[PDB]
């Protein structure tokens, strides 16, 4: 068989471009579909953002108020915009970013890394601290989903943002405690449901980050643990560019990727 082949076939049901990477481990093969070429990130990046955060300071920080008015509310906000009154610390917007896709959060946490773009110049920089030469953060939510397709700001690859999810998570890239608060976080993700999680069955842990955008972009990037404790990154990333600015994401595209995966990992 050639799941590559089965790859194309939903690229062809779905109207859509399909990028999957799963990182080779001790026992198993890389899986690699159009695994080198760009994606937007759309909210997938809200993880290394918080891992950037994390990285940068020490955990005590994550109890530093952060204040925001209405007029800092962005497409979209479930928990920030309940809480311009009171604000909300580092820690909650983290929770915020990852767990509701908060966008205000996201900006928040951009500007706390600090300088030029708001802070996604800081955030491109710490993605080449682990090695990721190619994904670039160019504008802030909610336009960083809205670049056209071709044009390389806001973009990474599937193979990149793996392997940065996977020194993030599995690897050392962050002292464990800090590790532990960004994989507790994805793990209590609420926006992923129908992604990877509805590929991998009941009996396998799936903690994750998602990403929706503009030309039918739908994105979702986790780590996977087997019933036997087994880690894996899957990072799965799509769009519909063919089908106009306003093609529908579609979040069943990437769950039936991901039960390919889970197909070939069992
Ligand atoms: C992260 O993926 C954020 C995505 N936001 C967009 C979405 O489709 O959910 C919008 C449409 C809210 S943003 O206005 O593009």
């Amino acid at each position: 068989g050639d799941l590559a082949d089965r790859f194309a076939e939903l690229e062809r049901r779905y109207d859509a471009r399909l990028g999957v990477y799963v990182p080779a481990t001790g026992t198993t093969a890389a899986i690699e579909y159009r695994a080198d070429e760009r994606f937007a990130f759309c909210s997938t990046f809200k993880a290394p953002l918080v891992a950037a955060v994390l990285h940068q300071n020490p955990l005590t920080h994550l109890d530093k108020l952060i204040t925001y008015t209405s007029d800092d509310i962005r497409s979209i906000s479930p928990v920030a915009q309940q809480h311009v009154q009171t604000g909300m610390t580092i820690g909650q917007l983290c929770d915020a970013a990852i767990r509701y896709s908060d966008s205000t959060a996201a900006n928040l946490l951009l500007a706390d890394l600090g300088g030029p773009g708001g802070g996604t110049a800081a955030f491109t920089g710490y993605l080449r601290s682990l090695g990721d030469t190619v994904s670039r953060l160019d504008a802030e939510e909610p336009e960083l989903n809205r670049d056209p397709p071709g044009d390389e700001r806001d973009t990474t690859t599937p193979h990149a943002i793996a392997l940065v999810l996977q020194q993030l998570v599995l690897g050392n890239a962050l002292p464990p405690d800090k590790r532990a608060l960004l994989t507790d976080w994805m793990a209590r993700n609420t926006t992923g449901a129908k992604r990877i999680r509805a590929g991998f069955p009941a009996d396998w842990k799936v903690i994750d980050k998602t990403g929706t955008g503009d030309y039918g972009r739908a994105n979702d990037i986790a780590v996977v643990w087997s019933p036997t404790g087994v880690p894996y990154v899957v990072a799965v990333m799509s769009d519909r560019a063919g089908g106009g600015y306003d093609a529908e994401p579609r979040e069943a595209l990437l769950a039936e990727a991901a039960t390919c995966v889970a197909g070939v990992l069992a």
